[PDB]
């Protein structure tokens, strides 16, 4: 199961790891991607993900796509883990850096709420331009389930830690 994470909550869980080494080891029921609403996975964890699985994500997820039109900011759907996990479930925080509002998060997060463990990135954090402390903060005031959190950057995962509420 889930090795060496640190408890923040009843149900949070965190870790200074690389989400695709971890969704390897571990091969979790569900491994959450950091989405945009068109499932095009190129850069940060969304991209990471994708070449993992030797872009079988970017197939299936154009498949999806041409079938279901876009996902909405705030929203999720579950495809293929592929090599990581059972499941993917593709989640779209809000971009800061696209002009997305940010109180879109916690709508976000509830997607999580569906599965009752998942191993999952900080959501809007990274390219997506939010502040991760907050997105933390949303995260343990949104998610009721099992999350365990893989924070890539070391010196983020430290500052995280040490500010948490
Ligand atoms: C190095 N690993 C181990 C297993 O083999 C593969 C195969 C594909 C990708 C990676 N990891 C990766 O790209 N990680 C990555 C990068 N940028 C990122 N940005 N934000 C998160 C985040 C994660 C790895």
């Amino acid at each position: 199961s889930f090795s060496g994470y640190l408890k923040l909550t009843d149900n949070v869980y965190i870790k200074n790891a690389d989400i695709v080494e971890e969704a390897k080891k571990v091969k979790p029921t569900v491994v959450v991607n950091a989405a945009n609403v068109y499932l095009k996975h190129g850069g940060g964890v969304a991209g990471a993900l994708n070449k993992a699985t030797n872009n079988a994500m970017q197939v299936e997820s154009d498949d999806y796509i041409a079938t279901n039109g876009p996902l909405k900011v705030g929203g999720s759907c579950v495809l293929s883990g592929h090599n990581l996990a059972k499941h993917c479930l593709h989640v779209v925080g809000p971009n800061v850096n696209k002009g997305e509002d940010i109180q879109l998060l916690k709508s976000a997060y509830e997607n999580f709420n569906q599965h009752e463990v998942l191993l999952a990135p900080l959501l809007s954090a990274g390219i997506f331009g939010a502040d991760p402390i907050h997105s933390l903060r949303v995260c343990v005031d949104t998610v009721r389930t099992n999350v365990y959190l893989a924070v890539f950057d070391k010196n983020l995962y430290d500052k995280l830690v040490s500010s948490f509420l």
